[PDB]
């Protein structure tokens, strides 16, 4: 039993469900690695080419769970579904979720997820199954249609796309995009950058690739599709799919003059989902945002658009010395900007105070019926305001549960071409 | 072996070795990461102190660039003669300075580490009673606040015998402000100040029941009964907090005192326990306007300051919260820095720890930092520790925490 102390209420919660923890943090009782951001390679099965006894303890492990969560452990369909996974491994190396299990394996994956302050939402999310796609072409219509689906005229729903799981390594599929939705970075000749500079380097392959650059500062970038390890294609999303919230501000009428834009659907596609030892390394999954990440990191971060200076100075604020908090005084009217102008096109947004409260009582629900919610603190506290939000002060575990998400390379760095 | 951070921002990679050199828990497991819980987790015997002694003085040795010498060689010698005779030792003048700077440059969760070996160290082990630690408190509050010039400082008290006999300052701060509680439930000062208040009370002292009373000393020599003692007013510099553009921000009839200085902790040098040690340094903007001031537990003025900014309270996507939250902030630093009382902004702070860092792992192998703590309460990713990856380790001479001393003293009177 491991305890967790909120230092505002005194709530206490006792944690047992770390007993079920699989895999390194990366911390040993001597030095903690909390705030290192891939603390861990332990992986649950070698790189591929999985043996038999590599593979079926992990996929038993995975159908235990999933046969237990439904009240069905030792019942026929469970041992029946127990030898069904060993002939598959036997004769294919690998073996094939039912429907169900995708689903459940799917929903846990985002309940496990410790650093996502949204998993009070974690059972309800749409699966789209692709496990039958071939082709990039058949890539990207699963994928409008998903972003279709969850964008929903605003009114957000958050999904998930599986597109066919890892066999060798070598057939993999893959979104090259970090997101279904991002902008265009490019390098300028004098050495400044226009538009997003995390994604300069993504937007030169995607030139590189016959990607005609309207070279502007908030450029929608193509989809770069992979299926079956065959070469990447180039897709244009339909921009009529693609929301978009303009920023102004409810006070500062100049603000809309700085052209500021963000989209409205968040969409990761570049992490790996993992079930019973399958590995689905196309995944793209989608909910809403929280408005920090736009307002605080997007447009803040020094390496990102980086506008503090110059709503600062729209501000006349004293800008010479630190100590006048301008910095801080700029980054609230922003954040307040942003979702002030979400709210006015009624496109799903949540405020930092909001979430954190939500995920509060979400870990209250885990503790009490699961016995405990792993959740990483450096995550969660949102990037501003940190101490007037109830996370803050909320004592946190973190462990590693499966199904989950992990990282994985960017393809490019691992991709031979043809 | 070798351990990499990096800084997500600059690129920039440090290789951490000194890691190896900690013998001491963090708390955490190899499936188990604790490092938001605020603590994880008589006294020593002989056996138990002959390695803890050996590896300091080792140690002090290699820093002065004397290891293996005669005068290592006889040191050794002579604590060992000590721990057999007496079950304890005595440190050097030299020892004692060199162990307290490295505490404070060992503390994992100090952003001011970069002024580490600027410490004025006040040794005060000859000390024998209540009498006598407020004449060294004293001192070291005149000393250390410089007219608002404030330096660093630190007064070491006798260690621990057999646990019988400790010093303590009871105080958790040698300068903080009593809290009541009201019979309708509401409280007057200080709301994290309640208890040790009523312990005072109880102790004799006549409150003035007021919002920012400076709280009495409570000081206990050699084991005996804590006894009171007021801090002359005139060495207590406090500063009335207004703002450079809200006038009606001085109407508040905020203050706050100018000297923080940690009176609670027990300071670890070579297995000796120095439980009385109060050191002071000066503040970070945020630890007052946005922990003292709005934590909902404390002082928790964003209301007030939200009206009279005229924000919509309604709802939180206004970000009133946040809004008010600057201000306060921005009227702590102007406040010190027009009384010219030593302050730094966090900004700055965080600014030189990374410097601090990097220069550590130049010539140390690393510097053990704790990320939780170290990124401020506010506007954390504009900070450049929020991008830096850290690592946390314990190493000694080094600052515990320790049990509040209400909860094990055994009283004397009547
Ligand atoms: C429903 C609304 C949701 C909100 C408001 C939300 C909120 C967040 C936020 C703010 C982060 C930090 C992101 C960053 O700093 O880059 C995060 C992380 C994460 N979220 Fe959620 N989330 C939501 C839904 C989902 C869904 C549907 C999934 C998956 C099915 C998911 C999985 C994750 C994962 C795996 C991370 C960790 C990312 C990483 O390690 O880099 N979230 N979440
Ligand atoms: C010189 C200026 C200094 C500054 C600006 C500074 C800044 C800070 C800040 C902001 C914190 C966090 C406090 C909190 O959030 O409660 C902290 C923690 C700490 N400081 Fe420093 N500090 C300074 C000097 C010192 C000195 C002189 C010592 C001891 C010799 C020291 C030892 C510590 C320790 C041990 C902690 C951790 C306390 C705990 O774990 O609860 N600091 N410091
Ligand atoms: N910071 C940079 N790169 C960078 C950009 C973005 C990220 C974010 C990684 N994670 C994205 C993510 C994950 C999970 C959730 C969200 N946000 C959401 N609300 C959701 C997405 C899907 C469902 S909810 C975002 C990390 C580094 C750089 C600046 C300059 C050069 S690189
Ligand atoms: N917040 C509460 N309690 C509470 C918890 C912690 C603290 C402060 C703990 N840390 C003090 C500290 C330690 C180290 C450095 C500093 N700050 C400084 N700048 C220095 C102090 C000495 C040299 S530098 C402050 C105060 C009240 C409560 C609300 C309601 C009931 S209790
Ligand atoms: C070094 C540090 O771990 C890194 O900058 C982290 C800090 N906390 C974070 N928290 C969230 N939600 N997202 C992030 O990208 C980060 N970055
Ligand atoms: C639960 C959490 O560890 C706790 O609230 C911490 C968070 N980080 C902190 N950081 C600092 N500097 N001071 C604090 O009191 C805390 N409190
Ligand atoms: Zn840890």
């Amino acid at each position: 039993f491991l305890k967790v102390k909120n230092w505002e209420t005194e709530v206490v919660l006792t944690d047992t469900l770390h007993l079920k923890s699989t895999l390194e943090t990366g911390c040993t009782e001597y030095i903690c690695m909390g705030s290192i951001m891939h603390p861990s390679q332990h992986a649950r099965r070698p790189e591929d080419v999985a043996t038999k006894d590599q593979l079926f303890p992990l996929a038993k492990e995975f159908i235990d769970q999933y046969y237990s969560s439904i009240k069905r452990f030792g019942s026929k369909a469970h041992m029946e579904r127990l030898e069904e996974v060993n002939k598959e491994i036997d004769t294919t190396s690998t073996y094939q979720l039912k429907d169900t299990e995708l689903i459940y394996g799917a929903k846990h994956a985002w309940r496990n997820a410790s650093r996502c302050v949204g998993r009070i939402q974690w059972s309800k999310l749409q699966v789209f199954d692709a496990r039958d796609c071939t082709t990039a072409h058949g890539m990207f219509n699963y994928i409008c249609n998903h972003v279709k689906y969850a964008t929903n005229k605003g009114n957000l729903r958050s999904a998930i796309t599986i597109f066919p799981q890892r066999t060798d390594g070598k057939h993999d599929f893959r979104v090259w995009n970090s997101q279904l939705i991002r902008y265009a970075g490019y390098k300028q000749p004098d050495g400044s950058t226009l538009g997003d500079p995390a994604n300069v380097q993504f937007t030169e392959i995607c030139i590189q690739q016959g990607w005609k650059p309207p070279r502007g500062r908030f450029d929608v970038l193509p989809l770069l599709l992979q299926a079956n390890g065959n070469d990447p294609e180039l897709f244009q999303i339909p921009p009529e799919l693609v929301l978009e919230v303009p920023i102004r501000h409810p006070k500062f009428e100049w603000f809309k003059d700085l052209g500021l834009k963000w989209y409205g659907l968040p969409a990761v596609s570049n992490m790996l989902l993992e079930i019973g030892g399958l590995e689905f390394s196309a995944c793209p999954f989608s909910g809403w945002y929280m408005g920090t990440e736009i307002g605080v990191r997007d447009y803040c971060d020094n390496s990102r658009y980086n506008i503090l200076e110059e709503v600062a100075k729209k501000m006349n604020l004293d800008m010479r010395k630190t100590s006048s908090l301008w910095k801080d005084q700029a980054l609230v009217e922003i954040n307040i900007a942003v979702l002030y102008s979400f709210q006015s096109d009624k496109v799903t947004i949540v405020d930092h105070h909001s979430a954190t409260e939500s995920f509060i009582k979400h870990m209250e629900n885990e503790y009490r019926c699961r016995g405990g919610c792993p959740a990483d603190w450096v995550w969660i506290v949102p990037p501003m305001s940190g101490s007037i939000t109830p996370v803050f002060h909320q004592e946190m575990l973190n462990y590693r549960l499966t199904p989950s998400f992990e990282y994985q390379p960017d393809p490019w760095n691992t991709h031979v071409w043809k």
